[PDB]
C-alpha cells in the first residue's frame, strides 16, 4: 500500500504491457517497438531501485516516467494490445508523482 | 564508434561495481547501495547502447552522474575498492561525446 510499492507494482505491469506488445503487435512499426522496449526496460531499473528503497529511485523513477508517457502517446491505439501498452505506461506514470 | 567505446565501459563498471558488493568484506551499507545502484544504472545503459537507441544519452547522463557518485563513496586501497572507482570514472569520461 506503501507510495513506493504501488509505483513498483505499476512498473510491473508497464512491463509486461510493453514487453508483450512489441512482440505479439503485427502493426508496430520500429520507432513504436523502441519506445516500448526501451519503457520496459526503464521501469525495469526504476522497479529494481523502487524495491532496494534506493534514495536514487525517484531519479531513475522520473527519467522512466519520461519516456513511459513518450511511450503511451506513441504506442496508444483502439487494439487491446495497444491500448493495454499506453493505460499501463499512464498508470506508471501517475504512480510515480507522489515519488517526486 | 564512440557508442561501441561507451557502452563497453559500462559493461566494465558493472562487472566491477558487483565484484566489489560481492567479495569486498569492508563495505558500508551506503556503499553497497552506491555501488548495486550504480550497476542496474550501467546495465539500463548498455542495454539502450546496444540496440543503439536515441534515448541512450538521456540513460547515459542519468548513470554518468551517479558512477562518479558511486566512485566518490568507493574508492579505496583495496584492488575492487580501486577498480570500483576506476571503472566508474572511466564510464564517465566515455560517455562526455554521447551527453
Amino acid at each position: 500500500q506503501a507510495p513506493e510499492e504501488r509505483c513498483r507494482l505499476a512498473a510491473q505491469a508497464c512491463i509486461r504491457a510493453c514487453e508483450r506488445y512489441l512482440a505479439l503487435c503485427t502493426e508496430s512499426s520500429r520507432e513504436q517497438r523502441q519506445h516500448a522496449g526501451d519503457c520496459a526496460d526503464l521501469c525495469r531499473l526504476a522497479a529494481l531501485l523502487l524495491e532496494r528503497r534506493s534514495p536514487w529511485a525517484p531519479a531513475a523513477c522520473e527519467l522512466a516516467a519520461r519516456y513511459a508517457l513518450a511511450c503511451a502517446e506513441r504506442c496508444d491505439g483502439d487494439e487491446p494490445l495497444e491500448r493495454e501498452c499506453a493505460g499501463a505506461c499512464r498508470r506508471f506514470v501517475e504512480a510515480c508523482r507522489p515519488l517526486l
